[PDB]
Formats: structure tokens, C-alpha cells, sequence
């Protein structure tokens, strides 16, 4: 049974995410699994009333819930569910949010017995005395059949002030013997995220982010390595340029050489409410051969209400390229546990 009430965060996330889980096509005994995960990352957060203010102002989502759901899409298959989640969310201030995201991930890695020293190798870089904004730790948990979920944390390249970013993350890359990485990366306006997988690997498999204030069609196409990048681009967006991110995956330290880019396209930012934001999603999906009705069901799951009736539901999509497999298209989804954004 479940210690909480629709009342409380966790209660309101943890049906959320039940229901997803459904979709996902998951049985009951991993969905039972991944909704007590869920609330335990969570620590006091779970348990905290819905009627009080979030206790934290975090960038995570725009109504600042500790929660966002995704779903990866692949050509002809069930989406695959995921939930980034902030442990340490429910803290006073930004050091002890860090200090309790670490202790939740150190928690994940005895029960699920994976090594946590590549992420220890960071920790001054990460989690300094008076870190800056703007997050400390977050989590991702791919919530895999079996019940022992994928591990990503991202980290803060900002951790040491704005001023030190590209040092973080360079020293952070040297570390890790990613020694080439860095000098792979496109020009970019912000580092916001640094991503490492937890799990059975030998060798460190980092994930660096870049955000791009005015990126266009055609440069989105060339940081791909093409042309489905840019109708990807055109598709979501509706379209000269527009705020995005781009991901640069490394998961071998010898090329420099990334082996995953990913493309994300704010839709939320780009549409007056979440029906349009539905409808590119849903577009793009279709025209992929992915399994856009798993789509529409993910999003009742989350919410009933209108989908006209607000927006930011829909919070990105993003096409995810990966050396030696098809691409895949994600959606990312919000919560919506403490306000809807009104319509534009
Ligand atoms: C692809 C993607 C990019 C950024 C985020 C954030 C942080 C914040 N909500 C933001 O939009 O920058 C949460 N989930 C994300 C997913
Ligand atoms: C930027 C944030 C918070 C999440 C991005 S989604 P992800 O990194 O889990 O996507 P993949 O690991 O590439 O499947």
C-alpha cells in the first residue's frame, strides 16, 4: 500500500507516474518497484502538502514540482518511460540539496550495486562550499522491464560561478579521461548540464549539453556529426532561428569523437497552448513510424484537463542520434503538480 494522500507532492506525482507506467506497458510488480522508487528519491519532499509553496524555486520545471516525466520513442516499439527527479529538493539551501542528492544516489547504488567513484572523482568540482545556482544534482531513472532502472546525474557546470563554467567542465572531461571531448563541442551560450552514466561500465560515459540562444536550421544540421535534423528543426519549431539544446554523447575516451547527438526543441516556447505542442509532437512521431497514439494515452495519464487550456505540458521533443542505432524521437512531459502555465 502507499503512505500517501493525493494531497501530498508525492501522492499526486506517484499516480502520475503509476499511470505512465501503464502506458510503458511495465507489470504491476516493476510498476509497484518504480512508484515506491519514485517516492523515496523523493525523501520528505513525498510527503510534503500540495496546499504549502514548493520548497524550492528549481529550474527543473516551470512550476517548480521536483518531477518531469519522458518517453523515448523508437520506430515500431512501446516508449520507453523515464522520470528526472531532485532528492534533495525538500533542503534550505543549495549545498544541503546537493548533499541529499548525493546520498540518494549513493543509496541507488547499493541497492542496485554499481560503482559510484566516477561520479566521487567530480565532487569538488560539483559540490563546493557556497555552490552557485542554478540546481545542485538531478536524476534521471530509465525505468527499464525488471525492475533495476538505467542511472543518469547531471550535474552543475556552474556549481563554482558562472565565470568558472568551461573550467569545470574542462577539468571535469580531463578527469574522466575524456581528454578530446571538449575540443569536439559547438559553439555554445551556456554549458547547463554535464550528465554521467551510472552502472557496468569501465570507463566513464559522459553526456556534455549546450544551449544555443539563436540556432538555426542549417546549424542544427551541421552539429549532427543532417537533413533530418533540419526538418526535425522545421517540424517542431514551425518554420529563422530559436532557442535550443544540443547534447554530445561520449562513451569512448581514445577518438574524441561523440557517438550520440541529440537535438532539443523547447516546443513549449514556440506554441500557444499544448494542443499545437501535441500536434508536432504527434506529427513527427507518425512521420518516424513511432507509436504516436502511446503518445496521446501519456498525456491523459499525467493530466485530464484540456490540452488547449494551458501550456507547457508538452515541455520538449528532441531527436536523439546514436551510432549503431535508429534515431529515436523523445517527448518530455511536466507534471503540473503545483500550476498550469495559461495559454499564450
Ligand atoms: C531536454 C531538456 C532540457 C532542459 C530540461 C530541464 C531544465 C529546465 N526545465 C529547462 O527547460 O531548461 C528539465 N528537463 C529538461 C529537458
Ligand atoms: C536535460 C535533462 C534534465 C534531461 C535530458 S533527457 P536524457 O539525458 O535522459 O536522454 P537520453 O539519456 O539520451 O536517453
Amino acid at each position: 500500500g502507499s503512505h500517501l494522500e493525493p494531497t501530498q507532492l508525492g501522492g499526486l506525482v506517484t499516480d502520475q507516474l503509476a499511470r505512465l507506467c501503464d502506458v510503458a506497458r511495465l507489470d504491476r510488480t516493476d510498476t509497484e518497484t518504480y512508484v515506491q522508487t519514485l517516492a523515496t528519491s523523493l525523501g520528505t519532499a513525498a510527503e510534503r502538502s500540495l496546499a504549502l509553496p514548493p520548497t524550492t524555486a528549481t529550474l527543473l520545471s516551470d512550476d517548480h514540482t521536483p518531477v518531469e516525466y519522458s518517453l523515448a520513442f523508437l520506430p515500431g516499439a512501446t516508449p520507453a518511460l523515464r522520470v528526472l527527479v531532485e532528492p534533495g529538493w525538500d533542503s534550505g539551501d543549495l549545498a544541503e540539496n546537493g548533499r541529499a542528492g548525493l546520498r540518494a544516489i549513493r543509496a541507488m547504488a547499493d541497492r542496485w550495486n554499481f560503482s559510484t567513484d566516477q561520479l566521487d572523482l567530480l565532487e569538488d568540482l560539483f559540490f563546493p562550499v557556497a555552490p552557485a545556482g542554478p540546481f545542485a544534482l538531478w536524476c534521471a531513472l530509465e525505468l527499464r522491464p525488471g525492475g533495476v532502472p538505467g542511472v543518469k546525474v547531471y550535474l552543475n557546470p556552474a556549481a563554482r560561478g558562472r565565470d568558472r563554467r568551461a573550467e569545470t567542465l574542462r577539468e571535469a572531461l580531463d578527469r574522466l579521461g575524456h581528454r578530446q571531448a571538449f575540443a569536439a563541442l559547438p559553439p555554445a551560450d551556456d554549458y547547463p548540464f554535464l550528465a554521467l552514466d551510472l552502472g557496468e561500465w569501465a570507463a566513464p560515459r559522459v553526456k556534455v549539453y549546450c544551449t544555443h540562444e539563436s540556432l538555426s536550421a542549417q546549424e542544427a544540421g551541421e552539429y549532427s556529426r543532417r537533413d533530418q535534423t533540419t526538418d526535425f528543426f522545421h517540424a517542431v519549431a514551425g518554420t529563422s532561428t530559436r532557442r535550443a539544446l544540443t547534447c554530445h554523447s561520449f562513451t569512448d575516451t581514445v577518438t574524441g569523437r561523440p557517438s550520440g547527438f541529440t537535438l532539443h526543441m523547447p516546443v513549449r516556447s514556440y506554441v500557444e497552448h499544448d494542443g499545437r505542442a501535441r500536434d508536432r509532437a504527434a506529427d513527427v512521431l507518425r512521420r518516424y513510424g513511432m507509436d504516436n497514439d502511446a503518445l496521446d494515452r501519456a498525456l491523459a495519464a499525467v493530466t485530464p484537463r484540456p490540452l488547449d487550456d494551458g501550456v507547457g505540458l508538452v515541455a520538449y521533443v528532441a531527436l536523439v542520434h546514436q551510432l549503431g542505432r535508429d534515431p529515436r524521437v523523445t517527448v518530455y512531459v511536466s507534471s503540473e503538480a503545483y500550476a498550469v502555465q495559461p495559454p499564450r
